[PDB]
C-alpha cells in the first residue's frame, strides 16, 4: 500500500457519512420516478439549495448517482439497496450506523487501552448492549432487518446443504428476523419450530412472523441463554452469529447452559463466521471484532479451532467443524 | 454500476479509518520501529491489554499495514506510520479524531440547514479558526498535516513557476509557511513574508525560527476578511487553499481586500483544488466540499471558472487559469 492509500482509508468516514446522510434524508426516493437537478431536489426536501448540491455532488462523484447538464438520475442498478421501498434498501444499516455504530467508534482508541466498550463513555447509558440496541421498537427494526439481509445467503445454503427432516423439534436461539425457521419451515411441514429470543426481540418477532403468516408455525419462547432461562425437546439447537457478541468466558457459560438443557442425544449446531486459521484476515472480520469492542459486553470474533476447544471444555461430544459450503462455518456437537 | 456489497463496504468505512488513526494515536507502529513483535509484546510496550491489542493488530494486518505470529511493518510503510519520519499520518489522524470525525456524526442536519455543527458538536459557537486554533496543540496538528498535503504541490510550484520574476512575496493564510520556505531554498533574494491569523502566526514564528528561517521569512499577523493586510513591494502575493475555508460572498470580500492591497503591475495567485467542469467530481474534492460544510464558516469547494468569475468581480485584470504540476490548480489575477 501507499502513503496516498492510507490517506483515503483515514478518511473512510467522509463516504460512509454521506452514504448515511444520504439514505437519512431520503435524498434516493427523490429520484425514484424522475430525474431532477439540484434546486428542485432541495426544495423537495425543504434543504438550502447549496448543501443539498454539494451532498448531491458528493454522490456523483462517488459514482452512486448520474449527472447530465445538471439533471441528477438513479441508475437503475442502484435502485434495489438505494430506495426505501425496495427489499435489499440500506436504510436500516444506516440508521444503525448514525444512532450506535458511528459514535461509539469515535472512542475506538480507548476501547484498546481498556480494553472497554464505550457505551458510557459515549451515550451516558450503562445498560447492557442489547438493551440499549432494542430500547426503541424501532432500533429493534432497524438492527434485525438488515441483518436479515445479510443472513440470506447463508440460510439458503443451510436449508439446502443440511439434512433437517432427521429432528423432530428445532429450536433457533437468538433466531433474530425469525428468517431461517422460515425458510425451515417452507421446506419442511413436519418439524417443530421455536425461536428463543431476548423480550424486545421477541416482540418484533412475535408480530413479523405473524404478519407473514407463521404464527401458528412457529412458537415464540422469551428467554437468556446466559441466565439459563431457556425452554424442551428439542433434537437440533441452533445459534446463529450470537457467540461473537460476548466475551469468551461468557461464551462457555451459553455452551454450557445449552448443552445442560438439551435433551440426551439432541445436536447442538453454532454458525460464525471466524477469523482465518492464522488470525490474519478476513479484513471485514478482523474489523468486525474491533465492532464487538466499542459496542457489545465483550465480543470479540475467534477463530474456527477457538470455537471447537469451546464446544470440548463446554461437555460436547464429538465436536467439529461441519463439512459444508457456505458464508459461514458450523460448529456440531451433541449430548 | 456499484453493488449492494460496495455501498455496504463504504458505508462502514469509518471502521478502517478508526483503525488506522487510534493505531496511529496509540503509536502502535513506532513499537515495530526496530523490532518484529507478537501482540503480548507489543501490547506491554503500549501499556495496552494484550487481548485488544491483538484485537487491533489483526485489523491492521488484514488491512495490508502489517506483515506477520511476529508482526513486521513494511519498509515501505515506515515513512508515514512512523511517528519522527517526514511524512506522518499521525497529524491527520489527531485533526479527525478530534475535529473532523465527530463533525461529520452530524452531515445530516449540516445538510438540512446549510450551516456548520460546530456549536451542535461541541456546544461552542465561535469561529473555525477561533475553536480550531483555541489550543496551539490543535494549531500544531492542522499545521503539519496539511504541511504534509502541501508537499507535491509546494515542490511543483517551486517548479514550474519562475519566482525570480518577483521582488517580494506575500503568502496570506501561508499556515506552516512551507511554501515560503521552499522559495527560500530557491530564490536567495527575494522577499519573504506572511499573513497570518494571531494564533497561527505564533505557531508559525516558533516553526520558522526552529527551521532556520526566522530572519528571513517576516511573519505578520492579520486579516484578509477585513483588509488587516502589510504594505512591502509584494508584486507577487499567493493565498494557498484558504477560499474554500468560506462562503463565495465571502471569498468576494478577501479577493477585493487582496486587489486593494496589490501594488501596481502586481500579481496574485490563489491556489485552490476546483471542482471538474460541470461539478461532478473528483471524489476527494466533491467530499472535502461537505467536509468545508460541516467545519468552517461556509466552506465549499467551487469550479475554476467559479474561481475566474470572482477573481473579475473583485477587480482583477486578465483573470487567468495556470496547470501545474501537483494536486492544485493556480487562479491568476493582475492589477
Ligand atoms: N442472552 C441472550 N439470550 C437470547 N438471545 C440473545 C441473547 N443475547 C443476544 N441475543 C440475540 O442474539 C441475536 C444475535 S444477531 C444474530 C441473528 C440471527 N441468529 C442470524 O444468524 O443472523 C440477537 O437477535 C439478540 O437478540
Ligand atoms: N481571515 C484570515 N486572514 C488571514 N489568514 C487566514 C484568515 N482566515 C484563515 N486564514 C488562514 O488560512 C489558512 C488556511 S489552511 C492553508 C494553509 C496553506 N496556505 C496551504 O496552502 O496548505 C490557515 O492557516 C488560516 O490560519
Amino acid at each position: 500500500l501507499t502513503k496516498q492509500d492510507a490517506v483515503n482509508q483515514m478518511m473512510g468516514f467522509f463516504q460512509a457519512k454521506a452514504l448515511t446522510a444520504a439514505l437519512a434524508l431520503k435524498l434516493f426516493d427523490q429520484l425514484r420516478d424522475r430525474d431532477a437537478d439540484a434546486a428542485h431536489i432541495a426544495a423537495r426536501l425543504d434543504c438550502p439549495a447549496r448543501s443539498t448540491e454539494q451532498l448531491l455532488i458528493a454522490l456523483r462523484a462517488m459514482g452512486y448517482l448520474d449527472q447530465r447538464d445538471g439533471l441528477y438520475h438513479l441508475p437503475a442498478a442502484h435502485r434495489a439497496f438505494l430506495l426505501s421501498d425496495e427489499p435489499q434498501w440500506l436504510g436500516w444499516l444506516g440508521r444503525h450506523i448514525d444512532t450506535f455504530l458511528y459514535p461509539l467508534w469515535g472512542e475506538l482508541k480507548t476501547a484498546v487501552r481498556n480494553d472497554a466498550h464505550q457505551r458510557r463513555t459515549v451515550f451516558g447509558d450503562d445498560r447492557s448492549w442489547f438493551d440499549i440496541l432494542y430500547q426503541n421498537p424501532d432500533d429493534v427494526a432497524d438492527f434485525q432487518e438488515f441483518l436479515g439481509k445479510f443472513a440470506a445467503p447463508f440460510i439458503a445454503g443451510f436449508v439446502r446443504d443440511y439434512d433437517f427432516s432427521q429432528h423432530r423439534a428445532f429450536l433457533d436461539i437468538g433466531s433474530g428476523i425469525g428468517s431461517l425457521p422460515m425458510a425451515i419451515a417452507d421446506a419442511y411441514p413436519g418439524i417443530a419450530l421455536a425461536i428463543c429470543e431476548l423480550p424486545q426481540a421477541s416482540a418484533f418477532l412475535r408480530d413479523k412472523l405473524t404478519l407473514q403468516g407463521y404464527g401458528e408455525r412457529i412458537d415464540v419462547v422469551e428467554g437468556d441463554v446466559i441466565s439459563g432461562d431457556l425452554p424442551g425437546g428439542y433434537d437440533l439447537i441452533h445459534l446463529g452469529w450470537m457467540l461473537h457478541d460476548y466475551a469468551p468466558e461468557t461464551q462457555l457459560t451459553i455452551l454450557r447452559n445449552i448443552y445442560r438443557a438439551m435433551p440426551a442425544g439432541g445436536r447442538f449446531i453454532a454458525s460464525e463466521t471466524p477469523l482465518n486459521e492464522d488470525k490474519s484476515g478476513p479484513e471485514f472480520t478482523a474489523l468486525l471484532s474491533l465492532n464487538m469492542l466499542v459496542s457489545t459486553d465483550g465480543g470479540i470474533e475467534s477463530s474456527a479451532q477457538e470455537y471447537l476447544d469451546r464446544f470440548r471444555l463446554a461437555g460436547f461430544s464429538n465436536a467439529r467443524i461441519m463439512k459444508i459450503a457456505g458464508p459461514r462455518t458450523l460448529i456440531v456437537g451433541e449430548k
